[PDB]
Protein backbone atom coordinates (compact mmCIF):
# COMPACT_ATOMS: atom_id res chain seq x y z
CA UNK A 1 0.00 0.00 0.00
CA UNK A 2 0.43 3.96 -0.64
CA UNK A 3 -0.66 5.44 2.33
CA UNK A 4 2.02 7.31 3.17
CA UNK A 5 2.57 8.90 -0.27
CA UNK A 6 0.51 11.01 -2.45
CA UNK A 7 -0.16 8.72 -5.27
CA UNK A 8 -3.52 9.05 -6.88
CA UNK A 9 -5.89 5.77 -7.37
CA UNK A 10 -4.78 6.65 -11.19
CA UNK A 11 -1.39 5.80 -10.93
CA UNK A 12 -1.84 2.83 -8.44
CA UNK A 13 -3.78 0.88 -10.68
CA UNK A 14 -1.43 1.30 -13.10
CA UNK A 15 1.63 0.24 -11.08
CA UNK A 16 -0.13 -3.09 -10.04
CA UNK A 17 0.33 -3.61 -13.58
CA UNK A 18 3.90 -3.84 -12.93
CA UNK A 19 3.50 -5.95 -9.91
CA UNK A 20 4.49 -2.76 -7.72
CA UNK A 21 2.07 -2.72 -4.47
CA UNK A 22 4.28 -0.75 -2.26
CA UNK A 23 7.45 1.16 -2.26
CA UNK A 24 11.09 -0.48 -1.79
CA UNK A 25 13.49 1.17 0.97
CA UNK A 26 15.21 3.72 -2.13
CA UNK A 27 11.55 4.71 -3.02
CA UNK A 28 10.28 5.59 -0.02
CA UNK A 29 12.57 7.16 1.34
CA UNK A 30 13.43 9.47 -1.15
CA UNK A 31 9.95 10.05 -2.46
CA UNK A 32 8.92 13.37 -0.08
CA UNK A 33 12.55 14.78 -1.51
CA UNK A 34 12.09 14.80 -4.91
CA UNK A 35 8.12 15.41 -4.57
CA UNK A 36 8.83 18.49 -2.30
CA UNK A 37 11.91 19.76 -5.46
CA UNK A 38 15.19 19.25 -3.30
CA UNK A 39 18.20 18.99 -5.27
CA UNK A 40 18.85 15.11 -4.13
CA UNK A 41 21.69 12.54 -4.60
CA UNK A 42 20.43 8.86 -4.10
CA UNK A 43 22.92 5.77 -4.08
CA UNK A 44 21.29 1.76 -3.83
CA UNK A 45 22.41 -1.06 -5.05
CA UNK A 46 21.94 -2.18 -9.10
CA UNK A 47 18.24 -3.88 -8.69
CA UNK A 48 16.89 -2.29 -5.95
CA UNK A 49 14.09 0.41 -7.28
CA UNK A 50 15.54 3.66 -8.39
CA UNK A 51 13.59 4.11 -11.77
CA UNK A 52 10.98 4.24 -10.20
CA UNK A 53 12.02 6.36 -7.14
CA UNK A 54 12.27 9.55 -9.44
CA UNK A 55 9.93 8.44 -11.87
CA UNK A 56 6.68 8.03 -9.61
CA UNK A 57 7.06 11.13 -7.50
CA UNK A 58 7.51 13.46 -10.29
CA UNK A 59 4.61 11.98 -12.72
CA UNK A 60 2.23 12.47 -9.49
CA UNK A 61 4.26 16.22 -9.04
CA UNK A 62 3.79 16.83 -13.09
CA UNK A 63 -0.24 15.42 -12.43
CA UNK A 64 -1.23 17.92 -10.39
CA UNK A 65 1.29 20.99 -12.09
CA UNK A 66 0.75 20.77 -15.86
CA UNK A 67 -3.33 21.03 -16.00
CA UNK A 68 -2.98 22.59 -19.45
CA UNK A 69 -0.74 20.77 -22.13
CA UNK A 70 -0.17 22.77 -25.17
CA UNK A 71 1.15 21.51 -28.82
CA UNK A 72 4.57 21.97 -29.06
CA UNK A 73 5.50 22.31 -25.25
CA UNK A 74 8.63 22.04 -24.16
CA UNK A 75 10.43 19.44 -21.41
CA UNK A 76 9.54 19.63 -18.05
CA UNK A 77 11.92 16.91 -17.35
CA UNK A 78 14.74 15.74 -18.43
CA UNK A 79 16.49 12.28 -18.04
CA UNK A 80 19.59 11.46 -19.38
CA UNK A 81 20.84 8.06 -19.25
CA UNK A 82 24.34 6.83 -20.69
CA UNK A 83 23.00 3.87 -23.12
CA UNK A 84 20.09 3.46 -25.62
CA UNK A 85 19.00 0.38 -23.62
CA UNK A 86 19.12 2.00 -20.31
CA UNK A 87 17.08 5.11 -21.60
CA UNK A 88 14.64 3.02 -22.99
CA UNK A 89 14.08 0.97 -19.51
CA UNK A 90 13.30 4.44 -18.30
CA UNK A 91 10.97 5.46 -20.62
CA UNK A 92 8.96 2.41 -20.60
CA UNK A 93 8.77 2.97 -16.78
CA UNK A 94 7.48 6.81 -17.18
CA UNK A 95 4.78 5.72 -19.63
CA UNK A 96 3.46 2.27 -17.75
CA UNK A 97 2.48 4.92 -15.12
CA UNK A 98 1.35 7.41 -16.63
CA UNK A 99 -1.35 7.70 -19.29
CA UNK A 100 -1.63 11.51 -18.96
CA UNK A 101 1.66 12.77 -19.99
CA UNK A 102 3.81 12.80 -23.16
CA UNK A 103 6.95 10.60 -22.77
CA UNK A 104 9.89 10.64 -25.51
CA UNK A 105 12.90 8.69 -25.55
CA UNK A 106 15.83 10.33 -27.62
CA UNK A 107 18.64 7.57 -28.47
CA UNK A 108 20.98 7.44 -31.56
CA UNK A 109 20.96 4.77 -34.00
CA UNK A 110 17.11 5.64 -34.87
CA UNK A 111 15.82 8.40 -37.44
CA UNK A 112 15.37 11.84 -36.53
CA UNK A 113 11.92 12.32 -38.26
CA UNK A 114 9.70 11.03 -35.73
CA UNK A 115 12.00 12.85 -32.88
CA UNK A 116 11.25 16.08 -34.60
CA UNK A 117 7.72 15.31 -34.56
CA UNK A 118 7.58 14.69 -30.85
CA UNK A 119 9.34 18.09 -30.50
CA UNK A 120 6.46 19.81 -32.67
CA UNK A 121 3.87 18.08 -31.08
CA UNK A 122 5.00 18.32 -27.09
CA UNK A 123 6.69 16.71 -24.94
CA UNK A 124 6.42 16.80 -21.08
CA UNK A 125 9.03 14.15 -20.25
CA UNK A 126 12.36 14.03 -22.41
CA UNK A 127 14.23 10.52 -21.68
CA UNK A 128 17.40 10.39 -23.87
CA UNK A 129 21.32 9.87 -24.56
CA UNK A 130 23.58 12.57 -24.26
CA UNK A 131 24.95 12.56 -27.95
CA UNK A 132 21.35 12.61 -29.82
CA UNK A 133 20.11 15.05 -26.81
CA UNK A 134 22.68 17.55 -27.57
CA UNK A 135 22.43 17.01 -31.39
CA UNK A 136 18.78 17.99 -30.84
CA UNK A 137 19.88 21.33 -29.07
CA UNK A 138 22.48 22.19 -31.46
CA UNK A 139 20.28 21.47 -34.77
CA UNK A 140 17.32 24.34 -32.43
CA UNK A 141 14.94 21.96 -32.11
CA UNK A 142 14.62 21.06 -28.77
CA UNK A 143 14.10 23.46 -25.62
CA UNK A 144 15.49 23.01 -22.65
CA UNK A 145 15.22 26.24 -21.22
CA UNK A 146 12.19 25.68 -19.43
CA UNK A 147 13.03 22.06 -17.68
CA UNK A 148 11.78 22.22 -13.87
CA UNK A 149 13.46 18.61 -12.91
CA UNK A 150 16.59 16.90 -14.06
CA UNK A 151 17.79 13.53 -13.74
CA UNK A 152 21.48 11.73 -14.12
CA UNK A 153 20.58 8.41 -14.30
CA UNK A 154 23.62 5.96 -14.00
CA UNK A 155 25.74 9.15 -13.46
CA UNK A 156 28.90 7.04 -12.23
CA UNK A 157 28.34 4.88 -15.53
CA UNK A 158 27.28 8.07 -17.78
CA UNK A 159 30.71 9.70 -16.75
CA UNK A 160 32.88 6.40 -16.99
CA UNK A 161 31.67 6.08 -20.16
CA UNK A 162 33.23 9.49 -21.61
CA UNK A 163 29.95 11.50 -21.00
CA UNK A 164 30.66 14.09 -19.20
CA UNK A 165 31.81 17.38 -21.84
CA UNK A 166 28.13 15.91 -23.50
CA UNK A 167 26.35 16.43 -20.25
CA UNK A 168 28.14 19.83 -19.26
CA UNK A 169 26.88 20.96 -22.57
CA UNK A 170 23.64 20.36 -22.31
CA UNK A 171 22.90 21.34 -19.02
CA UNK A 172 24.25 24.48 -19.13
CA UNK A 173 21.67 25.05 -21.29
CA UNK A 174 18.69 24.25 -18.97
CA UNK A 175 20.54 26.23 -15.82
CA UNK A 176 20.94 29.43 -17.10
CA UNK A 177 19.31 31.03 -14.17
CA UNK A 178 19.98 31.79 -10.61
CA UNK A 179 19.57 28.89 -8.24
CA UNK A 180 16.47 29.69 -7.17
CA UNK A 181 14.76 29.33 -11.05
CA UNK A 182 17.00 26.64 -12.00
CA UNK A 183 16.21 23.13 -12.19
CA UNK A 184 16.01 20.70 -9.38
CA UNK A 185 18.54 18.03 -10.02
CA UNK A 186 18.39 14.60 -8.69
CA UNK A 187 21.00 11.93 -9.15
CA UNK A 188 20.92 8.52 -9.20
CA UNK A 189 23.57 5.50 -9.34
CA UNK A 190 25.14 2.73 -7.10
CA UNK A 191 28.65 4.62 -6.44
CA UNK A 192 29.39 8.46 -6.81
CA UNK A 193 33.39 8.59 -7.23
CA UNK A 194 34.89 11.97 -6.46
CA UNK A 195 36.04 13.06 -9.34
CA UNK A 196 31.90 12.31 -11.10
CA UNK A 197 30.81 14.52 -8.10
CA UNK A 198 32.84 16.84 -8.92
CA UNK A 199 31.39 17.48 -11.66
CA UNK A 200 27.43 16.95 -10.94
CA UNK A 201 28.25 19.05 -7.75
CA UNK A 202 28.19 22.60 -10.38
CA UNK A 203 24.42 22.10 -10.91
CA UNK A 204 23.64 21.20 -7.59
CA UNK A 205 22.13 23.26 -5.03
CA UNK A 206 24.07 23.88 -1.45
CA UNK A 207 20.99 22.18 0.29
CA UNK A 208 20.94 19.13 -1.74
CA UNK A 209 19.60 16.08 0.07
CA UNK A 210 21.54 12.97 -0.08
CA UNK A 211 20.28 9.32 0.74
CA UNK A 212 22.77 6.91 0.98
CA UNK A 213 21.75 2.84 1.45
CA UNK A 214 24.96 1.35 -0.15
CA UNK A 215 26.52 2.46 3.78
CA UNK A 216 23.44 0.75 5.73
CA UNK A 217 22.83 -2.39 2.83
CA UNK A 218 23.86 -5.87 4.19
CA UNK A 219 26.40 -6.92 1.69
CA UNK A 220 28.50 -9.71 3.46
CA UNK A 221 25.81 -12.46 5.27
CA UNK A 222 27.39 -14.73 8.27
CA UNK A 223 26.33 -18.11 8.79
CA UNK A 224 27.08 -20.26 10.61
CA UNK A 225 26.24 -24.78 10.19
CA UNK A 226 26.04 -26.80 13.04
CA UNK A 227 28.37 -29.90 11.52
CA UNK A 228 30.06 -32.95 12.77
CA UNK A 229 33.91 -32.66 11.60
CA UNK A 230 33.44 -35.77 10.08
CA UNK A 231 30.62 -34.11 7.43
CA UNK A 232 32.17 -30.88 6.81
CA UNK A 233 34.21 -31.99 3.62
CA UNK A 234 30.58 -32.82 2.28
CA UNK A 235 28.84 -29.70 3.04
CA UNK A 236 31.88 -27.56 1.87
CA UNK A 237 31.00 -29.01 -1.72
CA UNK A 238 27.04 -28.43 -1.16
CA UNK A 239 27.57 -24.52 -0.20
CA UNK A 240 30.21 -24.31 -2.61
CA UNK A 241 28.10 -25.54 -5.47
CA UNK A 242 25.14 -23.09 -4.17
CA UNK A 243 26.73 -19.93 -3.28
CA UNK A 244 30.08 -19.96 -5.34
CA UNK A 245 29.07 -22.64 -7.88
CA UNK A 246 30.25 -22.05 -11.72
CA UNK A 247 33.43 -19.55 -12.10
CA UNK A 248 33.35 -19.18 -8.58
CA UNK A 249 36.20 -18.09 -6.05
CA UNK A 250 35.70 -19.63 -2.31
CA UNK A 251 38.72 -19.75 0.22
CA UNK A 252 38.33 -22.06 2.84
CA UNK A 253 40.28 -21.52 6.17
CA UNK A 254 41.53 -24.67 8.54
CA UNK A 255 43.93 -25.28 11.45
CA UNK A 256 46.19 -27.33 10.52
CA UNK A 257 48.07 -28.66 7.70
CA UNK A 258 46.88 -32.07 7.47
CA UNK A 259 43.27 -30.79 7.57
CA UNK A 260 44.03 -28.95 4.54
CA UNK A 261 45.37 -31.40 2.51
CA UNK A 262 43.20 -33.91 3.44
CA UNK A 263 40.22 -31.32 2.37
CA UNK A 264 41.83 -30.28 -0.42
CA UNK A 265 41.95 -34.22 -1.53
CA UNK A 266 38.74 -34.99 -0.97
CA UNK A 267 36.66 -36.09 -3.84
CA UNK A 268 34.06 -33.18 -2.40
CA UNK A 269 35.91 -30.71 -3.96
CA UNK A 270 39.78 -32.27 -5.18
CA UNK A 271 38.74 -31.40 -9.02
CA UNK A 272 39.17 -27.69 -8.47
CA UNK A 273 41.32 -27.20 -5.29
CA UNK A 274 44.60 -26.25 -4.28
CA UNK A 275 45.88 -26.18 -1.17
CA UNK A 276 48.53 -23.61 0.74
CA UNK A 277 50.55 -24.59 4.15
CA UNK A 278 53.62 -23.45 6.02
CA UNK A 279 55.21 -26.56 4.61
CA UNK A 280 54.73 -25.33 0.53
CA UNK A 281 57.77 -22.85 -0.29
CA UNK A 282 57.43 -18.98 -1.07
CA UNK A 283 57.79 -19.47 -4.68
CA UNK A 284 55.02 -22.76 -5.35
CA UNK A 285 52.63 -20.08 -2.34
CA UNK A 286 52.82 -17.30 -5.27
CA UNK A 287 52.01 -20.08 -8.20
CA UNK A 288 49.15 -21.30 -6.76
CA UNK A 289 47.67 -17.62 -6.08
CA UNK A 290 48.29 -16.62 -9.16
CA UNK A 291 46.06 -19.71 -10.64
CA UNK A 292 43.74 -18.60 -7.79
CA UNK A 293 43.38 -15.21 -9.51
CA UNK A 294 43.40 -16.57 -13.55
CA UNK A 295 40.75 -18.84 -12.87
CA UNK A 296 43.13 -22.20 -12.68
CA UNK A 297 41.10 -23.43 -10.03
CA UNK A 298 38.50 -22.11 -7.99
CA UNK A 299 38.75 -23.31 -3.97
CA UNK A 300 41.56 -22.47 -1.99
CA UNK A 301 42.24 -24.27 1.10
CA UNK A 302 44.55 -22.83 3.26
CA UNK A 303 46.11 -22.87 6.96
CA UNK A 304 45.44 -20.22 9.05
CA UNK A 305 49.37 -20.20 9.02
CA UNK A 306 49.84 -20.25 5.68
CA UNK A 307 46.70 -17.43 5.67
CA UNK A 308 48.98 -14.58 7.76
CA UNK A 309 50.05 -11.79 6.06
CA UNK A 310 48.64 -13.61 2.51
CA UNK A 311 47.14 -10.78 0.45
CA UNK A 312 43.33 -12.08 -0.19
CA UNK A 313 41.56 -11.56 -3.29
CA UNK A 314 38.19 -10.81 -3.54
CA UNK A 315 35.92 -14.00 -3.23
CA UNK A 316 32.73 -15.18 -3.20
CA UNK A 317 32.84 -17.27 -0.28
CA UNK A 318 35.15 -17.81 2.60
CA UNK A 319 34.49 -20.81 5.07
CA UNK A 320 36.38 -21.33 8.45
CA UNK A 321 36.66 -24.69 9.68
CA UNK A 322 35.88 -23.89 13.23
CA UNK A 323 34.92 -20.61 14.96
CA UNK A 324 38.40 -18.36 14.49
CA UNK A 325 40.81 -17.46 17.27
CA UNK A 326 41.91 -14.69 15.54
CA UNK A 327 38.85 -12.49 15.04
CA UNK A 328 40.79 -9.95 13.24
CA UNK A 329 41.67 -12.38 10.74
CA UNK A 330 38.16 -13.10 10.35
CA UNK A 331 36.90 -9.57 10.24
CA UNK A 332 39.69 -8.69 7.57
CA UNK A 333 38.64 -11.78 5.47
CA UNK A 334 34.92 -11.60 5.20
CA UNK A 335 35.19 -8.41 3.63
CA UNK A 336 37.19 -9.92 1.02
CA UNK A 337 33.33 -11.68 0.49
CA UNK A 338 31.06 -10.14 -2.59
CA UNK A 339 32.41 -9.54 -6.10
CA UNK A 340 30.64 -7.67 -8.63
CA UNK A 341 27.77 -5.86 -6.46
CA UNK A 342 26.87 -9.51 -4.88
CA UNK A 343 26.66 -9.82 -1.30
CA UNK A 344 29.58 -11.78 -0.03
CA UNK A 345 28.93 -14.92 2.39
CA UNK A 346 30.91 -16.08 5.18
CA UNK A 347 30.29 -19.46 7.06
CA UNK A 348 31.39 -20.83 10.14
CA UNK A 349 31.17 -24.33 10.69
CA UNK A 350 31.11 -25.33 14.31
CA UNK A 351 30.40 -28.70 16.70
CA UNK A 352 28.97 -28.90 19.71
CA UNK A 353 31.68 -28.18 21.76
CA UNK A 354 32.97 -24.80 20.03
CA UNK A 355 29.25 -23.44 20.25
CA UNK A 356 30.07 -20.93 22.69
CA UNK A 357 33.30 -19.87 20.77
CA UNK A 358 30.74 -19.14 18.11
CA UNK A 359 29.04 -16.44 20.88
CA UNK A 360 32.86 -15.32 21.79
CA UNK A 361 33.25 -14.26 17.44
CA UNK A 362 30.17 -12.89 17.50
CA UNK A 363 30.78 -10.24 20.19
CA UNK A 364 34.50 -9.27 19.43
CA UNK A 365 33.75 -9.42 15.94
CA UNK A 366 30.29 -7.33 16.55
CA UNK A 367 28.56 -9.64 14.39
CA UNK A 368 25.23 -12.08 14.82
CA UNK A 369 25.30 -15.83 12.59
CA UNK A 370 22.17 -16.68 11.21
CA UNK A 371 22.40 -20.49 12.71
CA UNK A 372 21.39 -23.13 10.37
N1 LIG B 1 8.25 -1.08 -5.45
C1 LIG B 1 8.49 -2.08 -6.33
N2 LIG B 1 7.78 -3.24 -6.28
C2 LIG B 1 8.02 -4.24 -7.15
N3 LIG B 1 8.96 -4.21 -8.11
C3 LIG B 1 9.73 -3.10 -8.25
C4 LIG B 1 9.53 -1.96 -7.35
N4 LIG B 1 10.44 -1.00 -7.71
C5 LIG B 1 11.14 -1.51 -8.74
N5 LIG B 1 10.71 -2.75 -9.06
C6 LIG B 1 11.25 -3.60 -10.13
O1 LIG B 1 12.59 -3.96 -9.78
C7 LIG B 1 13.40 -4.04 -10.96
C8 LIG B 1 14.67 -3.19 -10.81
O2 LIG B 1 14.30 -1.81 -10.82
P1 LIG B 1 15.28 -0.68 -11.41
O3 LIG B 1 14.58 0.64 -11.29
O4 LIG B 1 15.79 -1.16 -12.75
O5 LIG B 1 16.49 -0.80 -10.35
P2 LIG B 1 17.88 0.02 -10.29
O6 LIG B 1 17.69 1.22 -11.20
O7 LIG B 1 17.98 0.36 -8.83
O8 LIG B 1 18.94 -0.94 -10.80
C9 LIG B 1 12.51 -3.58 -12.11
O9 LIG B 1 11.95 -4.76 -12.71
C10 LIG B 1 11.40 -2.82 -11.42
O10 LIG B 1 10.19 -2.75 -12.19
MG1 LIG C 1 18.56 2.07 -12.83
Amino acid sequence: SFSNFPISEETIKLLKGRGVTFLFPIQAKTFHHVYSGKDLIAQARTGTGKTFSFAIPLIEKLHGELQDRKRGRAPQVLVLAPTRELANQVSKDFSDITKKLSVACFYGGTPYGGQFERMRNGIDILVGTPGRIKDHIQNGKLDLTKLKHVVLDEVDQMLDMGFADQVEEILSVAYKKDSEDNPQTLLFSATCPHWVFNVAKKYMKSTYEQVDLIKTAITVEHLAIKCHWTQRAAVIGDVIRVYSGHQGRTIIFCETKKEAQELSQNSAIKQDAQSLHGDIPQKQREITLKGFRNGSFGVLVATNVAARGLDIPEVDLVIQSSPPKDVESYIHRSGRTGRAGRTGVCICFYQHKEEYQLVQVEQKAGIKFKRI
